[PDB]
């Protein structure tokens, strides 16, 4: 599915992402916008043979297992196919591990380049929450 901006903000808040490990809700909504354009089925292949899956473009070399990526670590212990669900539970649970294991939200290239440093509060402005 394709989430609306405030629709995804509400769902991400219900799943505990607001201020998680120091990142306000707008960071996560902005991340999803530029990672997947709010599409839960987005997938993209990378130069290292890995693939990014889903609303938060979770990677098959480190985080989820897609059975075709050498050196797979599967640190989220989840098949990548589960991350293409319209329900964001598995993606959020894995994202909490990613942002806890390394350098914050910098793992997400699109967030790093196109969200970090801007006023991310604008991404939840006007939403019901
Ligand atoms: O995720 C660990 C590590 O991998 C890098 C390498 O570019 O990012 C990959 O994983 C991200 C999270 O799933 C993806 O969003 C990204 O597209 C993918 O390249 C590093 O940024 C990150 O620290
Ligand atoms: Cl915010
Ligand atoms: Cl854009
Ligand atoms: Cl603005």
């Amino acid at each position: 599915k394709v989430f609306g901006r405030c629709e995804l903000a509400a769902a991400m808040k219900r799943h505990g992402l607001d201020n998680y490990r120091g990142y306000s809700l707008g960071n996560w909504v902005c991340a999803a916008k530029f990672e997947s354009n709010f599409n839960t089925q987005a997938t993209n292949r990378n130069t290292d043979g890995s693939t990014d899956y889903g609303i938060l473009q979770i990677n098959s070399r480190w985080w989820c297992n897609d059975g075709r990526t050498p050196g797979s670590r599967n640190l989220c212990n989840i098949p990548c196919s589960a991350l293409l669900s319209s329900d964001i539970t598995a993606s959020v649970n894995c994202a909490k591990k990613i942002v806890s294991d390394g350098n914050g939200m910098n793992a997400w290239v699109a967030w790093r380049n196109r969200c970090k440093g801007t006023d991310v509060q604008a991404w939840i402005r006007g939403c019901r929450l």
